[PDB]
């Protein structure tokens, strides 16, 4: 257990969750509000609180202090469960991946929202451009999915095996996409928060938008500065090629795709007609 706080990364991880033990069995302070001062995410607050009950049982620490330990642990996974099993069955994938204690947490905030959620392919892409877009992007996905794995590997993975497959083709398709979407560097680059991560995320709203229409695309023109007709032309042809090759699965669903292409050619052709 002590040697899997090794995965945070901190130089100082043992001496920390030692401490920790020593405060834990003190007794004077909440159980699970000590472990979460310690280390971010629960996965590592709930191993923490469980080499606490394991040591203080041997170490014969005060029996009070240990129910504490218990409950807490209990309420932990009562609300929880589901959550710490998949940090716990994805904690070497993650600790290789992750390079501190923030980054640990936030990965299997991820892994958590994605595995245990009901997110469609396009708010699941949305989340990972908003954690990763302008950092190793493809290296976390390819981290997720090594995840995915070896939490079906486990006896107990933290949820069903058809799932888990599933959203290993699903995570795929959000590779693909996240690669097709870094044409948008590009695209601000020539033309010059509004950015190119935002401009990503801002395609990736559109791509379930039911309701879609050119005009919607007349304001992204504006929200990222193409209002020049020139620029405008450019911004929106750019734009249109850039959904045109977002996978279809990142779309609510075919019929969205169709009309998303219909309404960004019609904006095009709209911009060209003015000049
Ligand atoms: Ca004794
Ligand atoms: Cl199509
Ligand atoms: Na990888």
């Amino acid at each position: 257990l002590a040697e899997l706080f090794s995965h945070t990364h901190d130089p100082d991880a043992q001496a920390k969750l030692e401490a920790l033990t020593a405060e834990l069995l003190r007794g004077r302070g909440a159980p699970m509000q000590l472990a979460a001062q310690a280390f971010p995410g629960v996965t590592q607050q709930y191993l923490a609180l469980q080499h606490a009950l394991q040591r203080g049982e041997h170490e014969d620490a005060a029996p009070h202090a240990l129910e504490a330990l218990r409950d807490a642990l209990a309420d932990l996974e009562l609300a929880h469960g589901p959550e710490i099993r998949a940090g716990i069955n994805t904690l070497p994938t993650a600790g290789a991946f992750a390079r501190s204690a923030d980054e640990l947490a936030g990965f299997q905030h991820a892994y958590r929202d994605i595995a245990l959620g009901q997110l469609s392919l396009a708010r699941t892409l949305d989340l990972v451009l908003e954690r990763y877009g302008n950092d190793d992007i493809h290296g976390a996905l390819g981290a997720l999915i090594q995840a995915l794995g070896h939490d079906l590997a486990a006896a107990t993975p933290s949820t069903d095996g058809v799932r888990l497959q599933v959203l290993a083709s699903d995570l795929y398709q959000v590779e693909v996409a996240a690669t097709v979407l870094e044409e948008c560097n590009a695209l601000k680059q020539r033309l010059g928060c509004a950015d190119a991560q935002g401009l990503m995320r801002d395609l990736v709203g559109i791509s379930e938008d039911k309701w879609i229409a050119p005009a919607r695309f007349e304001k992204l023109a504006e929200r990222h500065g193409a209002n020049a007709l020139s620029e405008r032309i450019a911004f929106l042809g750019g734009v249109r090629q850039i959904l045109k090759d977002l996978p279809t699965q990142i779309y609510a669903d075919m019929d969205v795709r169709a009309t998303v292409l219909a309404a960004a050619q019609d904006a095009l052709d709209n911009a060209i007609a003015m000049e």
